[PDB]
């Protein structure tokens, strides 16, 4: 019961000044850190051969759009090879979004393992010599790290022990971050998979939750000086029964409001194979709620923010600014969503209303 | 997870509507809850023989006080003596105490007990036959309980076996309350004894808070249903490093920050032993912190607002309004110090 | 972490000789603490008043049957009420168990209560005052103690928060026992009923007894000091499969070999429903398992010990030899069995 | 509150023969899985160059004594490297210990690592990649798994997140290692450093052995196919209280029987620094205690059978047989001591 203090007040305000700065006012996160696996298939999906200039190419597509994304960009994470790739002009990565007044994020799990005795159930990797990768990570550049946890809900799951086992290496890996000046992102994502309706989402989001705070307690993490990435309370991808976005708004705040301390920084929703505008309706109807909200309530899109830019592109390099003006329109509806200011309205593609869900293969 | 709903929407907007009125804006709680043997040493303070109607009276004289007090008070707590018994015109307290726009709140527990094998720690008790106690209160117009849980910082204190085995117990006894439309209010007191300093009381306010709210999680409690009542941080008593009040806000409000949800309704500061116009100055300081503050703060005190009032009495009848003026002094000034506007005349370092 | 002795090397002793002299070499319990509703039905079977009077002629029917089953019987569990009975010759009912070289026990649970939020799930209550009410039992002749938990398997059940709170609740009752000289018989239940298999029950059992010791080590628990009343490992009441008393036997001690510590002194295993013969044949059994097993696997038996004896009385004095007679048969039977020595007449599976 | 096996009856009867033989009656573990950094000590001790043809030659030395050492190696665990080295004869090095009758191990985990906001405690990692690196060992020769993590007893330590990650962590690594038919050997050694007595030892030791086996229930872990490594129960170094080996045998046996389920196959003690007769008369007087143990109660030592054999050896080839006399002579004298045998010749509870 007595007092180690993991950080100095020094180290602290590091912590705590970067995960404001990533979640600021209108600001929100672009998630750019797909594998060469999982890129490939969405570089297939254009014809487009899986190279390495080709990923270059597209990463630098998304990074240098007009200044306009700017006041929308808070944050952007890479994955290792794109933090070590530089533009056409010379500059690294790291340096463009930098310029852009973006903070550089960084990837640094090794993915989902089985956990035996389980059905289907998987814990997340990646502790081994995290420590060397922050300090050279920070050095090369990166402010923050993404972490991503899956669990699932069915007959028997979430589990016991796979809500223990995903809370418990969360707190591991916040830990390590912290004690080399990197803010972590806290990723439990809970998949959209089933047929299960509203009201089970947010009763398994508020258990999760609660066990993950409870976990970042016994492992003396600084919540301000980390952010949180849950999903957001909505039904089974198969569920029968419809609600409104200001039902979903509702149960995600609530769900949040019971188990999330304020001093918590942000949140920083995932999209999870919703729709580009989907997505932003949602998060525009979750800062609309007439609930108190002590934290940050804004976004952290991949595909979300990308889908009508990819379609755009189609891998010709002479469709560039079709494709960045796609990126740059999506960029700025989800700033305005982020305020609760965001009406769809004419011009909005049908790529942008094309449903982004996959079935977990597993 | 499956989820197999404790509560009905009904019975969710009830327990959520009491707990709103009694931390509604600049009101507090007034803790009148002693028992015969708690009450004794203070009617000895003043030479006063220990008897119901001199306790009646007492009572009497703190809810019949002018209607100053009623936009200051918003619930009062009681002994089960006192729930039953009847001011001279014939009216039942709880009456009294509604007619003036209070709420009425009830002790239920039964005291704590050793924990064997530790040095010296407690847990509580008073589960049994806790259900049919809480619909009787009900009936009898109580919508709000009472229980404390005691914990204390020394060389190898509060244990990992306390802070869990009195967390588990409090969740308990809120989920029968929740069950009979009773709003429970969790209450893990920290003893301020000890010559510890601030930075650790923090240090174990935030681990057991963190404790209690993953317990009462585990046993589904309404958390909009309920009141938190905890103890401010402050060194311990015997410490000789000396603090100002904005330093003890500024701990007391990051602690709660890091801890409790936003959901919960309202804190009600306990006063701890704290001198009354101590504990004003302090509710003042921590309603001006800078930080952004989720749920009401305000106080649910005992001697921080009896002992002026107490000590003007006497046991002297005649002294009736003499003491009930020292009573609304202190509840005047809680009131705006819940507010954080009375006056008696870097936070990444926490 | 800190030690801080719960209990001195004396009272250590104590404890340790009163466990081991109830599951001595052949010896098994009596269970014969039921209450008045509990009883009723049972006395109602044979048209028989639930009076006082009854009850206590029941009890002395049993407590008297001659010195053939004084091997049999390590020790006998009493309801409050045949605590403080007497025998026609003035005795009272400890002396006339002590006389026979038994032990007495006695219940304290104050039964089940229900667990919000979930499926019908429960925990159980009684600490409150627990302390003076074994002080006083120890007084009056009392050695060990009683205190029922109870867990379903279903769909959803038994969940987290059942098993967490049902063994912890067993841990704050066995602390409070051996603080003051009494041997708590730990007995966390988990019932028969439904439709599953042998595996399934064998997978819950093994969860169930995890949970349970380390609740008793999380509350410094003198384990020698204790005694376990678990379920036998069986196929659900209505489970379609049939299975063997052999596979029962390897179910079962396969379970506890998993999870048991070697310093518990004794088993002793509910009938749970089991017919006479049944209950006997299973335990017989489970003594002649091929396996090592370091602890005493005895019985502590209620209707699977008086189901014939209560028949053969009918209510009338005039069948009190013929009755006795029922009683000591069980009794001899089961002597046997907790020693595989009883005659009615590939563990990498598990 | 439902069963999905995690592992198969063939595959629990594969994990339970393996732990029965290598604890077998009489036989012990031989823990020669020193790394290149650890090593370097052990060689510098005896002005020997630290290169790899001197290490190879050193763990030949031990894996090539005669057979009067076969009944008493159960098995040898053995570092990355030394797996794949071979005898002068070109026998691969896990050949020449099978053909011995002993099972081979592999050390798996990769260090310890600070546990930030606390008092110098850790945990420890190598979880990463650890199913594949299980799955290539075992098609290699190996059989069982080293996994060591490290609790310190102090003022404030070992503290409860401490107990907590290491006892999960442990699991982690017992759980894949069985998905790969590795018996794994949980090591929760508790360091005998400080000034404490006898009786705090004991007190830590039950505390702590009781959150690895509620975590290893949690994980879904197979009891019987797996060993426990803890350390025995003694006073701290620096304890100015004196006791005998009675003293030690029966605190170390009554903190196992608290906490140690009798599933457990059994139990190979770390010297823990203990001087090589120490660690015989001890695990002796473990044997011969006057209570029921479940379990096999052996050693797995290292320094403590290689003590005498590496100074005899000096790093001169001409010292071969008497460095290998030296480590034979520590086998046989443990061999007995399992068995509560032991003899320098060479043939109240309730207080606790």
């Amino acid at each position: 019961p007595h007092s180690h203090p993991a950080l100095t007040p020094e180290q602290k305000k590091e912590l705590s000044d970067i995960a404001h700065r990533i979640v600021a006012p209108g600001k929100g996160i672009l998630a750019a850190n797909e594998s060469t696996g999982s890129i490939a298939k969405r570089l297939q999906s254009i014809g487009t051969e899986n190279t390495e200039e080709n990923r270059r190419f597209y990463r630098q597509l998304l990074l240098t759009a007009d200044d306009r994304v700017n006041p929308c960009i808070g944050g952007v994470i890479l994955f290792h090879e794109t933090l070590y790739q530089k533009a056409d002009d010379g500059r690294p990565f790291p340096q463009v979004i930098k310029s852009k007044g973006g903070v550089v994020g960084i990837k640094v799990d090794k993915g989902v393992v089985p956990l035996a005795g389980t059905n289907g159930e998987t814990t997340t990797q990646g502790l081994d010599g995290l420590s060397e990768r922050c300090a050279q990570y920070k050095k090369d550049g990166a402010d923050f790290a993404k972490w991503r946890c899956v669990l699932k809900i069915g007959e028997h799951t979430p589990s016991a022990l796979a809500i223990m086992e995903n809370a418990n290496v969360l707190a591991r890996y916040a830990s390590i971050c912290q004690q080399n000046g990197i803010v972590p992102i806290v990723e439990p994502e809970i998949l959209p998979d089933g047929d299960h309706d509203l009201k089970r989402c947010q009763y398994v989001t508020e258990k999760v939750l609660a066990a993950v705070y409870k976990a970042l307690s016994d492992h003396h993490i600084y919540l301000e000086g980390t952010l949180l990435k849950p999903n957001m309370v909505t039904p089974g991808h198969a569920c029968t029964q419809k609600y409104s976005h200001e039902e979903i708004a509702m149960a995600t705040v609530t769900a949040l409001r019971r188990t999330v301390p304020p001093a918590v920084t942000g949140v920083t929703f995932l999209s999870g194979g919703q729709s580009e505008e989907e997505a932003s309706i949602n998060l525009n109807a979750i800062n609309k709620c007439p609930l108190l909200k002590p934290w940050a309530l804004t976004f952290s899109y991949g595909r979300a923010l990308q889908a009508s830019a990819l379609k755009a592109w189609g891998g010709k390099k002479e469709n560039l600014k079709a494709a960045q003006e796609e990126y740059v329109k999506r960029a700025l509806a989800n700033s305005l969503a982020c305020q609760g200011k965001y009406t769809p309205s004419g011009q909005a593609g049908a790529a942008a209303s094309e449903s982004l869900f996959i079935s977990n293969h597993a």
